[PDB]
């Protein structure tokens, strides 16, 4: 069902995950350590020049429903696999882009998705540092999201209650983490202790207001 | 207040980022090129091996409260420059892993975060791709985790007391976003229309069953 | 002003014919023999592989106004150095395509022409075969050509009034060849001896009723 | 009436345009996808091996009039056949060449015509490309030629008469393409607009000088 | 007499062994390192294209009855020269075979002696290596043969008249060398002793009868 | 029981021979048409890597007695697969060698034969030149050699008698070939008729005398 | 008393070699091939993987004064377990850098000496090069030094009062040594013959022009 | 002069040495990054495959008289490159084997210095650990050698003529290194102070008594 070409930092793990969660993969890489090594995280494991159509025909790439191509270093390898996999007409290619014009190209030979890990990773650490309490977080639209965020002394001991975020700031409170144990939606009597994790829900600017006041 | 070590796919992104949310950033790189095309990306950029002390001192890096040290392709840099900022009392110091034994030496050398940006955006691709109706999500815990749906035919004209998540499957609707328009904790007369986003709030493997079952 | 990238049966003669002209060209092989054959036939030639890009940077590739690729047995090395040159702001890159896959792959990357030369010749050839008269010919048009013709007895001792082209079948007669003595726009005094060069003008399906009934 | 013993590049566009121009012909090929792939472009397309004599009988090649040797990376197969059809007394024998040799030893062995279809389509590209204006042309003779020229903005809206060439550089203008429309024979009021076809009939040199100084 | 146009492995060796003989030789190479190598095992040596006709002519090679054409990695080279040597109206044209294709053709050409050194090598080494006891032999017919076998223990202190090959085998022997010293048509008083040349003569089977029950 | 690993025009010969007389060959080769086109000349026929040392284990290469290794154009691989079988205990390794230093280099490495097809072809070749009656012959020692002769018109009717080979050469003929039938240690009596098999015994100058004046 | 964690060229020669002078020594290693292989060359050997913790506490690592870390393929396994070991309080550890980095981090994780094997026998084997003379040396300081120098014919049956080099060059000569025959500080008598091993030490530009002028 | 064809932890070294001392060096890598890093510690770098004849011809290695063949991971590809090396006549070749095995065919192949770099730094080690006075030393031959010693306490304010080593040890001191400064063959008068630097030589065993009782 899923095929990882690239058996790198990006695709391995893909791989490594998607074997993970129990799905059958079919792990490929032209480095026989490589192969050896995700041995115990693939259905199966080959070791094969992807630069060869006939050795893509022998791995029986058409029985795969999504392709994914990871090769970072090497552009030419990753666009002309690419594009040798568009012409066994693949349903889903996806391919990591290096820079710009790599993402150009792949965009023009038929690439399905064109990920660019580094960056979007970057954003996440972005908002996870510009405000030390967000742990993490998802974005509804350009004004919505949903925060989780690192309890500090200014809500230690506080009840949901006394932090009345839906009507003072608009916002909700959706689940509570102490220790470890969790709390999903909570009741209005329940406590607050430092250190712990908060999940709110709401506009963006009134997320940070409650942050700016509460804690 | 952010310094930026390595201007490359990951550490470029996260200085280029910095600079659009408005915050100032000084970007440091062995290479004069990147040090030149991130000069409009960032408020000061100088070029510096980060290897050496002295570099670092006449950089200033002392006065910087977070530290970034995003070099991929050579451990060397990554590790030796965060040993010399923990001999200099960097306040924060968030590097780049390779693979385990990055993130292994790192951890003991005194990194305050470790970051594998292809392994993280590798589970992520990888929950976006054993469901392609997942547009998106946040991890509460190991257990728990919010969830953004796709909404498909299965869904269309479909009611939220109609379908009883917070019920039959323990999970709570929280946002449904409709040609743009967005409905944060909606109400059971509701209705979800294909095509929209469905935002689900529970345990990972109830969301699972509502997908497999319910869409 | 010119590169060729491939010395081969095809680029080779482009080369060849090029430098006999008088331009300059630098001659470029992966095999050695080939360079070496062409040593006389081009301003400079090198050896280097097209796929490889610090390769072409070494040939000061940028600093040509028109580089042919010519790579015949290899589809790959064929779209990865159009690519490459793509990528180095080439301003004309014209390629040879084996098929009809790679006029399309080629023609997504961004080459400037696309070169069937075994199709173009294979037509001129059929149009040259399936009349026994026609020695060569140009197309004005789809419809419309100048073609010319080997005269036959039918056409022996004929005048050019005699034939009336012009009227009888709305085409132009330009020129006659005669024991390899030539006439430029003749008169329509002038005689029409067998074997001899005569150069039509006119829409195709005249030329052909012409060729029918007259000669 | 014509037979294609290689369906490759070359002689399967032989075959396919002959077959298109209404003439009938027998297709031949050791491959038979390719035989395949010939049946809707061919009266009749058969599975033989050209280098065995009694398949050739089978054929009854015998029976036509015109026989293509068209196979390219193989020598072997193409001067073998060449020679059995020339024992089978093959009124016409046309084998396309892969070097100085081939073109040799099957100009020995009686080849009617020895064609090289990419040294002759390089010469007409290589023209094609010393003046980026002309599309194509037909030399009547070492000195006189006729030049299909694209018209450049030094010739937008100009008169025929305003381009005296018939006098100023004793050439003469033959047709006007315009937006695929066309003008046979154009009198002198009619207007030339640029990126037009435009005919030009004359001498060589002079050609060049009304290219240089006019356009 | 004899005239040696390749001197490579198979042409070198020949000319070697002619000029050894006492024959007088003249070789022939394009190559000048090749010339000067065999300048001391030929007559004469020269510096040629074996292509050009005029330098064939130079050589007077018409004088010779002999005239071997000993090319391997070039067909072009080898054919051609055949070729025109076969115009020049030498006597006798030994031609080196690469495979059944230049068998066919310079068979086709007028070849006087077609020779594939690996292939009759390769039954020579393949009997060899069949039988462990065979040193040489010769067939004389499809059935009958004289063989030189390689006395093991079985033979030794074994006298004609105690193996008699003559009654119970239908073979005879011819010859024994030992030590170097050779006896021809031997006695039957005659002594065979092991590691010693034994030359029998007879049916095949028969010989194979001898050398399974007697040695 | 033998093994060939390269499937050349060497190589090829013998597995095809061995397996003509019914031994059971397995043949291997690098190249998939080679392996493919002996398929039906061998017991098994495998593609493999013969310079890969668990290729070699996989092909169960210490199963077998004999390996032949026949390499042409790359002495690299020659020499590292006899190096690897010599170091896997194979009892007896054939090589065939391209020159003096690859034929030392294998003397060193511990081959235990080394074939210069070539060169004896060369020698059989240039003795059969010497004279041009010799159909064939083998050397018994330095001096001498049994003959095959083709019966001329002085021979022509002649009784073996008449030819008292035995006393006035001291040869003794040994079978006469007639109109394919043949005659071993034919009687005195017996006639020969020109264009016959005539295989004499004796020394080489003897015989030589004796095709002066009898012949 | 010593522990070798890495059995590979370098580690495994350590412990042979420890073993041989009759220390007790401890070999490690996470190949089970390897640890076989040095069974007979150590005190014990014994499987475990050194970057785990409690496995070199199970090895009893702490009752060593001397372990060395010598792991070749990955500078993980290496730098981690020297950070292990340094948690452990070893007394000495000593490990084999990879580069200029493996120094590094190894220098500042407190590692008690860092070998470059490489490096210095590179530097040594280089200076073998520069002078064919020298065959090995020991420097006492940045300038002076005890060189061992391969006798010329310059220096043959020279004795050393002829040779005063303790008053000409200001050096001194220790040894020589005569076809393994060995004089220790030399009378000044004794003759030097070419061939020989001389012992001269002093200041390095010294030695060099004695070498310059002396032989 | 000099050409070092494997720029890694071995060869590198040697390369950057060779140039250090003003040795004019051409350094080979099939490895881009490398050749880059050694391009300021060479006189000249290229890419090229080891392995590959014409690109050693290519690289003008005949014109050097010392070429080091350092490959460590591919035995292969060393053994390959030392072989076509040995082929072109190479006056001096210098290899790093990998283990006996490498060692072996490297010597039979005709290697004319075989180097074990880790092997000696080991045994280096073994002798410097034993005893820390022990920094270096070098043998003069089996039995003999040369001690460099860092003085104890037992030692110190201690004359030369107190420690009569010439008679009592038969060995000999050299050298006393006392703060730095440094004093070549001392008189007896002298005094040695610990932990300052003294330079025995004698017999090894002698030296171990001396070390052992004396110090
Ligand atoms: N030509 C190729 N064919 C097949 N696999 C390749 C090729 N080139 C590189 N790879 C594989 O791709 C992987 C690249 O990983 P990496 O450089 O870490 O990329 P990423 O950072 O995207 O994971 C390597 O593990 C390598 O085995
Ligand atoms: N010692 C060093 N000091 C300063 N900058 C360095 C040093 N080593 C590497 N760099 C910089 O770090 C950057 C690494 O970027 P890249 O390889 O793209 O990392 P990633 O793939 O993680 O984004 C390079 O641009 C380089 O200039
Ligand atoms: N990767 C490459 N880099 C440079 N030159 C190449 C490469 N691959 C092939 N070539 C050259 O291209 C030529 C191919 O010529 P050919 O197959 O005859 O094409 P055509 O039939 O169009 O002339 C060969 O001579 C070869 O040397
Ligand atoms: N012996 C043969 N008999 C018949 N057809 C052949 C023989 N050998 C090759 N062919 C055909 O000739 C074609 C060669 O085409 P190709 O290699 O593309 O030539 P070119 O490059 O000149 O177009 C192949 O499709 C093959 O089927
Ligand atoms: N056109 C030619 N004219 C003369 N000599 C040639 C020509 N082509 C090749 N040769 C010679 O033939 C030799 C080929 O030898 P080789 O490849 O070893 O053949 P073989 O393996 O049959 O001995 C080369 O040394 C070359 O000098
Ligand atoms: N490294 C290798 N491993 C296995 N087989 C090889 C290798 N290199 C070449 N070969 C095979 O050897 C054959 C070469 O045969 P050829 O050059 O004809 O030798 P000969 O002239 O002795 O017949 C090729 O068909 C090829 O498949
Ligand atoms: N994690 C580990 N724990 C223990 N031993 C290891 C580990 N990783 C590698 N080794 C051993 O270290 C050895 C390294 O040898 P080698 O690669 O030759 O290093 P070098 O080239 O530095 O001598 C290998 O034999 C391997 O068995
Ligand atoms: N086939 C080859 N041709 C040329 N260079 C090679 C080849 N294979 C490896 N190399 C080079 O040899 C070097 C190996 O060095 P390394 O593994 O560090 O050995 P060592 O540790 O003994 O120096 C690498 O830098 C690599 O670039």
């Amino acid at each position: 069902q899923f095929a990882v070409i690239g058996l790198g930092r990006f695709g391995g793990s893909i791989c490594k995950e998607l074997h993970r969660m129990g799905h059958e993969v079919l792990a490929v890489d032209i480095n026989e350590e490589k192969v050896n090594a995700y041995a115990s995280y693939a259905t199966h494991a080959v070791i094969a020049n992807a630069t060869e159509e006939n050795e893509l025909l022998s791995l029986g790439i058409r029985n795969f429903e999504y392709v994914i191509v990871a090769i970072g270093p090497n552009i030419q390898a990753s666009t002309l696999t690419t594009l040798l996999l568009k012409e066994l007409d693949i349903p889903n290619i996806w391919v990591k882009a290096q820079n710009y014009y790599h993402h150009k190209v792949l965009e023009k030979i038929g690439a399905d998705r064109i990920i660019h890990p580094e960056k979007d990773m970057g954003v996440k650490i972005a908002q996870s540092l510009s405000d030390e309490n967000v742990l993490n977080y998802i974005d509804l639209s350009d004004e919505y999201s949903i925060v989780e965020l690192l309890a500090t002394r200014k809500l230690d001991s506080k009840s949901i209650i006394d932090l009345n975020v839906r009507a003072k700031y608009g916002c909700t409170i959706l689940a509570i983490k102490h220790h470890g144990d969790i709390c999903l939606s909570p009741a209005p009597e329940d406590i607050i202790r430092e250190q712990d994790c908060l999940v709110i829900m709401g506009h963006k600017k009134d997320i940070k207001r409650f942050e700016n006041e509460g804690m």
